[PDB]
């Protein structure tokens, strides 16, 4: 239960992967919140403020809009991608960390962020 009391939001696209996560960050103690879209997060962004927001960038419209807008919501990228200048724009963005899918190194990422 090392991640009690923390509230992780998670956009992905793809079902089994979202559940995967969600399945992963709630064993751990935290709370969660899930959006399919990710025009749909950016809304929800709007209302609430999670402590670590999981995305892929396969997702940095997203990232651009809250970074523009003031926001320092700690987000860490989980993409498959293999493009430099995309994880280039991310990280100067301000990301915690891109980590490769298909997934280990998260429960690292994840718990050097958090606390």
């Amino acid at each position: 239960q090392p991640l009690v009391g923390k509230q992780i939001l998670i956009v992905e696209d793809e079902q089994v992967f979202r559940s995967l996560l969600d399945s992963w960050f709630s064993s751990l103690g935290a709370t969660t919140v899930l959006a399919a879209d990710g025009v749909d997060a950016l809304e929800l962004l709007g209302g609430f403020t999670p402590d670590l927001m999981i995305c892929d960038i396969a997702g940095l419209k997203l990232l651009e809009h809250i970074r523009n807008r003031g926001d320092q919501t700690p987000v860490l990228v989980i993409s498959a991608t293999e493009n430099m200048a995309d994880i280039a724009k991310a990280l100067r963005l301000g990301v915690e960390d891109v980590l490769l899918k298909p997934v280990n190194r998260l429960r690292e990422m994840v718990f050097a962020c958090l606390y």
